[PDB]
C-alpha cells in the first residue's frame, strides 16, 4: 500500500457536478509526492464557466498524499487502502446557505492515482456568497481531524473551512466525511490525529478556459 507512494505519482481528477440545477464538469491533472506531502494540480471547467467559486471545490477536488512522519506511519489509513482504494463521502454545509453532497472513488488505474467524483448542491441562495460569486480567490490553512470508525472499517473526518469575502467576513463551511475501503483487504485504523494543510491557488496566464492551479502541502500531526 505505502510502497506505491515512494516516488512522484501522476494524478487525475474527474468531477461531475450539479448545483441548484446548474450542471458542470471539472477535470484535473497533476502529480503528488507523498514523501514531501506535495500536490501540484491544474483544473479546468470543461463545460464552460464554473457556476460556483473555485474555492468551494478545493476540498472535494486525495489525502493519500499526506506526509505521515515515521513515528506515525501506523496511522495512515489512506495509503493502506491502496491500490484498490477507498470511497470518500462528504456533506458540506455552508453556514446561512446551501450544502454539497459528494461521493468519490479514489484508486489506482495502472500508474495513475484517480479521484472520480459526483457532487450535488442544494438550497443555495441566488444572491448568496456562492451562486453570487463573492468569495476571494485564495485559501486559508486548516486542521483536518481524523477518527477511526471501527464498525464501518474506515474513518470519520470533520473540519470547518473559512472562506474570505471582500468585506472582511468569512463564509464558513462545515465538512462531515466518511472514508471506507473498496477492497475486502486489510487497512490501518488510526488513533485520533489531524492533518495540517497549506494551499495556494493561482492562474495560468496562458489559459483562456475557466481554471484553477493548485499547490497543496499536507502533513499529519498530533
Ligand atoms: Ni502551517
Amino acid at each position: 500500500g505505502e510502497e506505491l507512494f515512494t516516488g512522484v505519482v501522476p494524478i487525475l481528477v474527474e468531477l461531475d457536478g450539479d448545483v441548484n440545477g446548474h450542471k458542470f464538469s471539472v477535470s484535473g491533472e497533476g502529480e503528488g509526492d507523498a514523501t514531501y506531502g506535495k500536490l501540484t494540480l491544474k483544473f479546468i471547467c470543461t463545460t464552460g464557466k464554473l457556476p460556483v467559486p473555485w474555492p468551494t471545490l478545493v476540498t472535494t477536488l486525495v489525502q493519500c498524499f499526506a506526509r505521515y512522519p515515521d513515528h506515525m506511519k501506523q496511522h495512515d489509513f489512506f495509503k493502506s487502502a491502496m491500490p484498490e482504494g477507498y470511497v470518500q463521502e462528504r456533506t458540506i454545509f455552508f453556514k446561512d446557505d446551501g450544502n454539497y453532497k459528494t461521493r468519490a472513488e479514489v484508486k489506482f488505474e495502472g500508474d495513475t492515482l484517480v479521484n472520480r467524483i459526483e457532487l450535488k448542491g442544494i438550497d443555495f441562495k441566488e444572491d448568496g456568497n456562492i451562486l453570487g460569486h463573492k468569495l476571494e480567490y485564495n485559501y486559508n490553512h486548516h486542521k483536518v481531524y481524523i477518527t477511526a470508525d471501527k464498525q464501518k472499517n474506515g474513518i470519520k473526518v470533520n473540519f470547518k473551512t473559512r472562506h474570505n469575502i471582500e468585506d472582511g467576513s468569512v463564509q464558513l463551511a462545515d465538512h462531515y466525511q466518511q472514508n471506507t475501503p473498496i477492497g475486502d483487504g486489510p487497512v490501518l485504523l488510526p488513533d485520533n490525529h489531524y492533518l495540517h494543510t497549506h494551499s495556494k491557488l493561482s492562474k495560468d496566464p496562458n489559459e483562456k478556459r475557466d481554471h484553477m492551479v493548485l499547490l497543496e502541502f499536507v502533513t499529519a500531526a498530533g
